[PDB]
C-alpha cells in the first residue's frame, strides 16, 4: 500500500472530505469506518474531529487499497493521513467512528482499526457511551 499527495479543498463530515488529487477536486470517503451523519448523535463531534485533523495538517496523503478505489457515488475510497496520522484509525480510536463496510478484499487495515475500536469500546468513549 502506497501513499499519494493531496490538498485539502474542504472538510465535509466525519468520514468524507473534498481533496485536490492529481489536479482534480474529488470527494473522498474513508475506508473501513462509519461516522454518524451530522444529524445523528456524535455526528457534529465526528465532523468536528475530522475537520480539525485535516485542516490543522500541513501534509495530507491518500492511500487506496487492493480493491475498489472509487465507490458507486464517485467517491475516492482511501485511508487518509494527516501529517502521517491516519484519520480513519483516529476517529475509531476516539469512539467517533465504528469499524464498518469491510469488504474483501479492500480491508488491508481492518485488524489495526478493530484493534483501535476494542480500546475505544473498553474506554467507553463517545459512541460507546
Ligand atoms: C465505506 C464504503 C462505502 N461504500 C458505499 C456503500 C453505500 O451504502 P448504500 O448503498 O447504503 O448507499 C454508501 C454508504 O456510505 P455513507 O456512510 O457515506 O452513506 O457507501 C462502498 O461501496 N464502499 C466502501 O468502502
Ligand atoms: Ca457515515
Amino acid at each position: 500500500l502506497h501513499k499519494e499527495p493531496a490538498t485539502l479543498i474542504k472538510a465535509i463530515d466525519g468520514d468524507t472530505v473534498k481533496l485536490m488529487y492529481k489536479g482534480q477536486p474529488m470527494t473522498f470517503r474513508l475506508l473501513l469506518v462509519d461516522t454518524p451523519e451530522f444529524n445523528e448523535k456524535y455526528g457534529p463531534e465526528a465532523s468536528a474531529f475530522t475537520k480539525k485533523m485535516v485542516e490543522n495538517a500541513k501534509k495530507i496523503e491518500v492511500e487506496f487499497d487492493k480493491g475498489q478505489r472509487t465507490d458507486k457515488y464517485g467517491r475516492g475510497l482511501r485511508y487518509i493521513y494527516a501529517d502521517g496520522k491516519m484519520v480513519n484509525e483516529a476517529l475509531v480510536r476516539q469512539g467517533l467512528a465504528k469499524v464498518a463496510y469491510v469488504y474483501k478484499g479492500n480491508n488491508t487495515h481492518e485488524q489495526l482499526l478493530r484493534k483501535a475500536e476494542a480500546q475505544a469500546k473498553k474506554e467507553k468513549l463517545n459512541i460507546w457511551s
